Order: structure tokens, then sequence, then C-alpha cells
């Protein structure tokens, strides 16, 4: 599914999103943004490494969830890739927190240092009432 915006910024919120390990909302907004354009069933192989990024946060099939194909690959999710193709977010949620559990944080997403790093992400989350 392709969420809308502040439909998007409220489900974030709701999922105890909103400063998470110090992130804003905006901040997870922008990352979503980038990394899928808000679409659960966004997916991005990646041939040099033989990996995946799966669903609205593209998270890599290397270290964080298990798709039995990648080679040498760990599950720090403890989820199938699977799980982070659905509609509903809450496992993927689950899954981005652990990632910026992290010593990295928000960081381990280049596309978030890239796109929102030192950028007026405000934009994100006007008129969504979070």
């Amino acid at each position: 599914k392709f969420f809308e915006r502040c439909e998007l910024a409220r489900t974030l919120k709701r999922l105890g999103m909103d400063g998470y390990r110090g992130i804003s909302l905006a901040n997870w907004m922008c990352l979503a943004k980038w990394e899928s354009g808000y679409n659960t069933r966004a997916t991005n192989y990646n041939a040099g490494d033989r990996s995946t990024d799966y669903g609205i946060f593209q998270i890599n099939s290397r270290y964080w969830c298990n798709d039995g194909k990648t080679p040498g690959a760990v599950n720090a999710c403890h989820l199938s890739c699977s799980a982070l193709l659905q509609d509903n977010i809450a496992d993927a949620v689950a899954c981005a927190k652990r990632v910026v559990r992290d010593p990295q944080g928000i960081r381990a997403w280049v596309a978030w240092r890239n796109r929102c790093q030192n950028r007026d992400v405000r934009q994100y989350v006007q008129g969504c009432g979070v």
C-alpha cells in the first residue's frame, strides 16, 4: 500500500515513533518518503552483494530480516522479510526501532543522511495533527 502523507504520520505516531530514541516523527517521515515513497511493497535488489531492501523503510536482508537467499546474512529484527511487505507497518516499525537502537541511530540509512539530515523536514508533518 502507498500511504498518504498525514495518514502515515499518525500511523507512525500511534506506533510510538514520535521521538523514539530522540528521533522526531518528521525525520521518520522524511526517511520513508525518500526510501520508498511511502510504499510498503517497495523492494530493491542489490546485485552487488546479493541482498534486498524491503518495505516502507527499505530495510536490508543482510542484517535485519531473513529472506533465506542472502549469503551470510543475519536476522536482527527476527522477522521474515515478508513481514516488511505488509500493508500493516507494525512489524516494519518494530524493526526500524531495532535498527536505531544501534550506535548510528537514524544515520543507519544513507538516504536519511543524503536527504533529511540538516534539512527543513517540517513539511512532512504539517497539518497532520501530530
